[PDB]
DNA sequence: TTGACTCTCTTAAGAGAGTCA
DNA sequence: TTGACTCTCTTAAGAGAGTCA
């Protein structure tokens, strides 16, 4: 298996290839009518990706080295976390992006957390909102707000209440 | 089926039979701190659930009716939107549970929306805590909270700004 | 060892349809 | 006609692994 400072170059050759991806400005929603802005550092849309680099999914990619002739493969966004716990609560860790942009691989950007917590991101208000998130939001949720429902809760009879 | 009176007559005989139901008193968040009650009619955990109702699958039914000598079949909690559009802005809706309780069947807390609105309401703070959808939430979202983030963003070296 | 492709799987909010009796 | 089972699919946040040169 890979001793932790192993784990730490692999850490550190994934820092050194996503630095150089371009970085793009983005004016992002903060909650309470603020705007910030977000740098994203974002894998390109085809090949070539970066070294190490392959896309497994229309958005989704993969980061490998190969050690002392044996070949590791985890998921690009993943690597950030790899002296983490892979679990919590009796579930899963996944990488969480804070500014809701796949494509970006800024590890400031990115969260460790279970797939509901991650999940959830997309309706928070924002840090200017009324976040509650413990590791705060950088921004609003792309899908916070009133929603739009077609239909309302409704009854053609009187046998409910609710 | 095709014609709107056959449409209705089936809601009225859904209506008759999920009003048969158990009807089950929830305490629940409301957000704010404060705390109301909800009356969930719930389909039956097993055979028979009641006439119309099959399960196909562990929190899955259908609402099944013979019209015309053919038979029409719907998700169980599709039925009382059958008049509406079944999309909105090129998403299909979706039956969404604003008491976030499966087995339940009560029109009054069921809403027709986007699988998005619908996903998001588990992270809504409640129509006590700020709840903004336009239909409003009848409950706190189980999900909402502070999370449970095993690693916040980070890097090791100097290449990146948020 | 590396790049550029290929394939299927997980989760938890939701669906459609077939086989029998 | 009605009941009680069986199966796979959709979505959008995420994953693992094989083949070839
Ligand atoms: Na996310
Ligand atoms: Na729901
Ligand atoms: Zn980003
Ligand atoms: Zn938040
Ligand atoms: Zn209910
Ligand atoms: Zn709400």
């Amino acid at each position: 298996a890979l001793t932790n400072a192993q784990i730490l170059a692999v850490i550190d050759s994934w820092e050194e290839t996503v630095g150089q991806f371009p970085v793009i400005t983005h004016h992002v929603p903060l909650g309470g009518g603020l705007q910030g802005t977000l740098h994203c550092y974002e894998i390109p849309l085809a090949a070539p990706y970066g070294v190490g680099f392959a896309k497994n999914g229309p958005t989704r990619w993969q980061y490998k080295r190969t050690i002392n002739q044996v070949v590791h493969r985890w998921g690009s966004h993943t690597v950030p976390f790899l002296l983490e716990p892979d679990n919590i609560n009796g579930k899963t860790c996944t990488a969480s992006h804070l500014c809701h942009n796949t494509r970006c691989h800024n590890p400031l950007h990115l969260c460790w957390e279970s797939l509901d917590d991650n999940k959830g991101r997309n309706w928070c208000p924002g840090p200017n909102g009324g976040c509650v998130h413990a590791v705060v939001c950088l921004r609003q949720g792309p899908l916070y707000g009133p929603g739009a429902t077609v239909a309302g809760p409704q009854q053609r009879g009187s046998h409910f209440v609710v």
